[PDB]
């Protein structure tokens, strides 16, 4: 079988999700949940139809995020993939809620660091096997690197 | 590491749902999630057992679907991969039980469609890389599209 | 793309959980379910920070488990994969809990069987496309082996 690596765009100031789902009724419920997490959250989602006239599926209250899911969902290509791209808000902030859909199967990624897609294909279509997220590890943090990142999350108001 | 393409047999009227888990205890607890999910849910469940006898393990109140489960189970042929086939009900009814089963790593895919299964073969075994799931996207929805597919949900009683 | 097939060390006593998660927050938050789900559970916890240093970010309370997981991860070597190993407790104790860890995106896998990690290789990085988590299948239960699982939970005292 053929693999491919896809690039996923991500413009600075976003952070993409990308997963796998089922049923048409993964857009309005994608919709509905992030438009219920925060009043402010701007959010683009594209859904991979895979059967009958096989169309990106899309919604969301921000075009320019929507265009986003369209072209990643499309490079993708893989049959019941799901593409969303988000702006004013961080993945932790609506990650549980994506994974809490009903029609969600399971999360490849979710990441705003370079981002690369592994896409299997057969005779019969395409596939994810996984993802290139960010890069390789080159150590073990110490003690000061410990104290740093501690630092960081206590500086941006996540942990006292 | 050979890369092998199963082909999922899905009958009409039914639903797959393969996924990873971990533990002899899957098998009762998701006969169990499944059972108490609806009185009138029809399901068989098929679980790789991958250390000491190496059995399938499997369970249902359908003779048929647990056929189909032991099936696919063997044909993927990957330790700890269960298989779960459903009918007279769909994948949202349970899907989120099955995420909040405690032996439940992970979700492959849940779908009606055509559905191929990839495995990795290696030296020591079999593992499931990922699913072709239907076909791949052959363009983007328009205005017109998402007003029938909204139509289409509320035809069927899932939105108002 | 190249595929490594990493053989993952597996003391006895001990199982390891491994994932991908996302932003540095996840060695806290996973540490903290982890130390609050039982008083007496051991952990050891590795994240391969994907940015900036680079760093195996790393937490928890069994030095050895904690080297275990640090080199696990390296072993690995995909960004944002994280690692832990468990003693004196079981992965069904806390699997839901790690599930629902906002950064964490997926599991790979959770158990104590002979563990090969499938880790595709391209031009960024490196990326898990799945695992062979123990061997394949050798057959199918019987109704005399599935009197047995039944009663091998009920001694264990998972189920009356």
């Amino acid at each position: 079988v053929k693999i491919d690596v896809i690039r996923v765009e991500i413009p600075e100031g976003t952070n993409v999700i990308i997963g796998q789902s089922h049923f048409i009724k993964t857009v309005e419920d994608l919709y509905e949940t992030l438009a219920s997490s925060s009043p402010h959250l701007k959010f683009g989602i594209a859904f991979c139809e895979a059967s009958g006239k096989r169309l990106i599926r899309w919604d969301g209250n921000d075009e320019e995020l929507i265009k986003l899911a369209q072209q990643t969902a499309l490079k993708i290509g893989a049959g019941h993939t799901f593409v969303i791209y988000i702006k004013n808000g961080f993945p932790i902030n609506v990650l549980n809620r994506i994974k809490n859909v009903e029609e969600v199967v399971r999360i490849f990624a979710a990441t705003a660091n370079p981002l690369q897609v592994l896409v299997a294909e057969t005779d019969q279509g395409r596939g994810v096997i996984g993802v290139v997220d960010g890069y390789t590890p080159l150590g073990i943090e110490t003690e000061a690197d410990i104290k740093e990142r501690k630092e960081l999350l206590r500086k941006f108001g996540y942990k006292r």
